């Protein structure tokens, strides 16, 4: 339960800008969650740079080799851009050829056409970047988009691993990130997990929100 | 005729990544154009960083004061993010507080909800960032989004002013940028104009491409 420097830095900022919030939220999966992590609150020049640094440190740590960083609409779009920039800035010589890409929700019926903006994906190694993983639906849809574009996914990175199951009916009790990793045979990286949030906020948190967090995790929390 | 250094550098950048395409393109306005400037081709970390620098210099030298840099979907999304970062990096204390924002095409039906990602627009001074202006429809629609959110548009910046009319029926034949600027009483900044890129390319434009561009501008080119 010991946090790394860049994780402590990231979580400190997440609290400051109110990216991490407690209440009542309908997730994309339709789950009623007592907390929500909104990366859209990292919205100053400094916070965006700090956010990009957090991802870049996690990516550098993994020693993963890739050509394009792909961010799915919508949260993934600014993420792909800022992290691509950051990796070329702090990568030294390893990420000097690094490219970015993202998708439109719908194919463009004029201009250059297509759904992919940025780098062409065919025959390139792709890192998928996103904000959070819950049930893993978004990443699976991103995988298909990339597969259809003839790119090869070599990994994924998220800011927050919510440590939830794909479905409550899954027998092994593997988290979404673990399921995706095993399913595609690729590393799934994260800056922090829910466990890091709980252990970091330990020094200054109720004790009433914890009740709702534990109640939510009995339903959706991974056990493996 | 006489280019500023940041313009020279940008034009070099545009040629480096070959952002200017030739062929037969249907524009968003439905115009059939012999050329197409695709900002999606600034697709490496270095290209994105240098692209952001071009926007940032132009913004800084305009002395415009604003709170949020807003980029319309889709091309404006990475632009708002990278230029927000860049301005905080090179702009000094006058730009340590600016925030970025962008829109989804459709309202989010869950989570944080809404159409705006990043900074809330209400009660803030907004600079709209986009890639190109042709007929000006995108910037008008961005203005409407911001105005309906009770934000205050204070200016706009694009990479390329295509120097075309809003409508062939407009009486003075002012360009789209000139029309938008007068209409809203706001500056409309552009890194470069069509005439800059054509002049810069010199003999690199073919006889076929030259003739097609002439024909296009006889129809759609501004005169004021
Ligand atoms: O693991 P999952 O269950 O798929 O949920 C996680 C996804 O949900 C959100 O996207 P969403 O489309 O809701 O929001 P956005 O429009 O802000 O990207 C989030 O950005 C993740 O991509
Ligand atoms: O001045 P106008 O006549 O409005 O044309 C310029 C706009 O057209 C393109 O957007 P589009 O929605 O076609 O493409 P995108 O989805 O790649 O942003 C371009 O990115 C500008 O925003
Ligand atoms: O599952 C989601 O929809 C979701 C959860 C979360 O914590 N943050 C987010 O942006 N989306
Ligand atoms: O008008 C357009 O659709 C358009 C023109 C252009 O040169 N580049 C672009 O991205 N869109
Ligand atoms: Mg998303
Ligand atoms: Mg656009």
């Amino acid at each position: 339960i010991m946090l790394e420097d860049y994780q402590k830095n990231f979580l400190e900022l997440a609290i400051e800008c109110q990216a991490l919030r407690f209440g009542s939220f309908k997730l994309k999966s339709g789950r009623e969650s007592p907390y929500f992590f909104n990366l859209g609150l990292f919205n100053t020049g400094k916070l965006l740079s700090n956010l990009a640094t957090a991802y870049a440190i996690a990516i550098i740590q993994s020693d993963l080799k890739f050509d394009v960083i792909f961010g799915p609409a919508y949260k993934g779009i600014p993420l792909a851009a800022i992290v691509c920039v950051k990796l070329a800035e702090i990568g030294g010589s390893k990420f000097q050829n690094i490219q970015y890409a993202f998708n439109r929700k719908e194919a463009k019926d004029h201009g250059e056409g297509g759904i992919i903006v940025g780098s062409a994906l065919e025959n390139k190694r792709i890192l998928i970047i996103d904000d959070v993983m819950t049930a893993g639906t978004a990443i699976n849809e991103a995988f298909e988009i990339i597969s259809n574009a003839k790119g090869q996914v070599v990994g994924s990175i998220i800011a927050l691993d919510r440590q939830e199951v794909v479905s409550t009916d899954d027998k092994e009790g593997l988290s979404a990130t673990q399921t995706v990793s095993k399913k595609y045979g690729i590393p799934v990286l994260s800056i922090v997990s829910l466990i890091h949030i709980i252990t970091y906020l330990e020094g200054r948190i109720t004790a009433e929100e914890k009740s709702k967090i534990e109640q939510y995790l009995q339903t959706y929390g991974a056990s493996a």
